[PDB]
C-alpha cells in the first residue's frame, strides 16, 4: 500500500489587485497574514494575474517589474510555488466590479484610427478588454504585432524572474489567449449586452477576421458566402432564431463552414501565441497551460448554442475540445479547465446546462492526447458538497491502493483567496478539502517536478488536428461520488 501517486496539487488564487491598479505592490502584510493561513492548510502554491496594463503601461517595452518582484519574493518567503498568468486582458470592467485594470492605454490609443484592434459584434460594438486574433500578425503596434508584444511581455518576464524560475517558485505559466485570460471569443458579455444564459453572439465582424472570412470562402470557390445572418442576439434561447434552433441551418455545408471558420480561428491563435511562448521559456523546468472557458449553458441541446459563439465547436457527433487538446500536443501544454465544484443538479433548469458532462468531456479530451489536466472551481464555494464534487472530478476513478490512478488532475485552482476563505467555518471547510486532494498525505514540496521545457514539435495544420474532431468518442467513467470525501 502506497497511495503517494493520488495526491493531487492545490493551488489557491491570489486577490484580482495582489499588485494595485496602480502597479505597485501595496498589500503585503495582508497578504503574509493569508499565506499563513494557506500553508496551515497544506497548499501547494499559489496562482496569480501578471496584468500587461500594469507592467507595459508606460509605453512599448517600459516594464515596470517592480511590484511583481516584491510579490513573488513575499511567495518565495512563504514557501509556496507560483503560478503566473500572461495576462493579456482587461481585469473587471464590468458592472459591479472592484478591481479595473485596462489594457495598456498606449495600445488602446491604436484602436483610435484602427477600431478594428478590438473583437467586435454583428452591431458594431468593439469590446476593449483584449486584441482581435486578427491582429495577431498585424504590426499596428508602434510597429509590432500583437503576437510580437506577447512574446516580448513573456521574454521580459523570463529575464527578470529567472531566479524565481531557478529556484523552483515558478512551476506553471499559463498563457492569457482572451477575455478573462480564456481561449475564447467574448460572446457573452456580460454588463455588456448579455445575461446568463443567453446564447450569445458570433464576435467575428472586426474588419481583419471579415477579410479572413472573405480569403478563406474564396479558397474553396464560395466568394460569395457571408457570417449567417440568422442568429438571432445575446439574450435569444435557440429556438428563437433559425440558425441554432433543432434542426437549423448551423447543420448546413455554409453553417458548418462558417463553424470550423470560426473555431479554427480559436485554436490557430493558440498555436502561433503557445509556440512563442514555448521558444521563451525553452529550458526551464515549468508547464506551459492554456484556459478554456467552461461553457455549460445549451450543452443539452443540439446546436451547443453557447460553445458555438464562444469558439468551441462542439457537438453531439464533433469533439470540439479534443481539437484543441490535439493542438496542444506538441507543445506539451496542459488544459486548466473549470467548473470542478459544479453538479446539474445545482443549474437552472432553462439553462439546459451539463457542467458535469462538460467536465468529463474536456478531461476525456485532455487525456486522450497525453495532456496534464488541471481545473479551477466555476463560483465562489466554500461548502462540503462543492469540495466533494471537486474531488471526484481530481480522481475520477477514485485512489488507487498501490500506485498512482488511471486518470487524475495534474492541479486544482482555487478560486478564489480572500479573508471570508481563511476564517471559521469556511476555513475548516478548506483544509479538510486540501488533506483529501493530498490523499491524507502531508504537503509534499517535490511532487510533480518539472522536466526541462522542450521545443514545441513540428507544426501540424489544422486539417490535421481536425482529425480529432471525430468520431466523437464517450467519455471516460467517473464515479458518481469521490471515494474520499470530506466528512
Ligand atoms: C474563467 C475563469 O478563470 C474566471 C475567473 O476570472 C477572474 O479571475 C481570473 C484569475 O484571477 C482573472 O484572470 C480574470 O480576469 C477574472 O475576471
Amino acid at each position: 500500500v502506497n497511495v503517494k501517486g493520488n495526491y493531487v496539487q492545490v493551488y489557491v488564487m491570489l486577490p484580482l489587485d495582489a499588485v494595485s491598479v496602480n502597479n505597485r505592490f501595496e498589500k503585503g502584510d495582508e497578504l503574509r497574514a493569508q499565506l499563513r493561513k494557506l500553508v496551515e492548510a497544506g497548499v501547494d502554491g499559489v496562482m496569480v494575474d501578471v496584468w500587461w496594463g500594469l507592467v507595459e503601461g508606460k509605453g512599448p517595452k517600459a516594464y515596470d517589474w517592480s511590484a511583481y518582484k516584491q510579490l513573488f519574493e513575499l511567495v518565495q518567503k512563504a514557501g509556496l510555488k507560483l503560478q503566473a498568468i500572461m495576462s493579456f486582458h482587461q481585469c473587471g470592467g464590468n458592472v459591479g466590479d472592484a478591481v479595473n485594470i485596462p489594457i495598456p492605454q498606449w495600445v488602446r490609443d491604436v484602436g483610435t484610427r484602427d477600431p478594428d484592434i478590438f473583437y467586435t459584434d454583428g452591431h458594431g460594438t468593439r469590446n476593449i478588454e483584449y486584441l482581435t486574433l486578427g491582429v495577431d500578425n498585424q504590426p499596428l503596434f508602434h510597429g509590432r504585432s500583437a503576437v510580437q508584444m506577447y512574446a516580448d511581455y513573456m521574454t521580459s518576464f523570463r529575464e527578470n524572474m529567472k531566479e524565481f524560475l531557478d529556484a523552483g517558485v515558478i512551476v506553471d505559466i499559463e498563457v492569457g489567449l482572451g477575455p478573462a485570460g480564456e481561449m475564447r471569443y467574448p460572446s457573452y458579455p456580460q454588463s455588456h449586452g448579455w445575461s446568463f444564459p443567453g446564447i450569445g453572439e458570433f464576435i467575428c465582424y472586426d474588419k481583419y477576421l471579415q477579410a479572413d472570412f472573405k480569403a478563406a470562402a474564396a479558397a474553396v470557390g464560395h466568394p460569395e458566402w457571408e457570417f449567417p445572418n440568422d442568429v438571432g442576439q445575446y439574450n435569444d434561447t435557440p429556438e428563437r432564431t433559425q440558425f441554432f434552433r433543432d434542426n437549423g441551418t448551423y447543420l448546413s455545408e455554409k453553417g458548418r463552414f462558417f463553424l470550423a471558420w470560426y473555431s479554427n480561428n480559436l485554436i490557430k491563435h493558440g498555436d502561433r501565441i503557445l509556440d512563442e511562448a514555448n521558444k521563451v521559456f525553452l529550458g526551464y523546468k515549468v508547464q506551459l497551460a492554456i484556459k478554456i472557458s467552461g461553457i455549460h449553458w445549451w450543452y443539452k441541446v443540439p446546436s451547443h448554442a453557447a460553445e458555438l459563439t464562444a469558439g468551441y465547436y462542439n457537438l453531439h457527433d464533433r469533439d470540439g475540445y479534443r481539437t484543441i487538446a490535439r493542438m496542444l500536443k506538441r507543445h506539451r501544454a496542459s488544459i486548466n479547465f473549470t467548473c470542478a465544484e459544479m453538479r446539474d443538479s445545482e443549474q437552472s433548469s432553462q439553462a439546459m446546462s451539463a457542467p458535469e458532462e462538460l467536465v468529463q468531456q474536456v478531461l476525456s479530451a485532455g487525456w486522450r492526447e497525453g495532456l496534464n489536466v488541471a481545473c479551477e472551481n466555476a463560483l465562489p464555494r466554500y461548502d462540503p458538497t462543492a469540495y466533494n464534487t471537486i474531488l471526484r472530478n481530481a480522481r475520477p476513478h477514485g485512489i488507487n491502493q498501490s500506485g498512482p490512478p488511471e486518470h487524475k488532475l495534474f492541479g486544482f485552482t482555487y478560486l478564489r483567496l480572500s479573508n471570508q476563505l481563511v476564517e471559521g467555518q469556511n476555513y475548516a471547510n478548506f483544509k479538510t478539502f486540501v488533506d483529501r486532494m493530498h490523499a491524507n498525505l502531508p504537503r509534499d514540496p517535490y511532487v510533480d517536478p518539472m522536466a526541462p521545457l522542450p521545443r514545441s514539435g513540428p507544426e501540424i495544420s489544422i486539417e490535421m488536428i481536425l482529425q480529432a474532431a471525430q468520431p466523437k468518442l464517450q467519455p471516460f467513467p467517473f464515479q458518481e461520488h469521490t471515494d474520499l470525501p470530506v466528512g
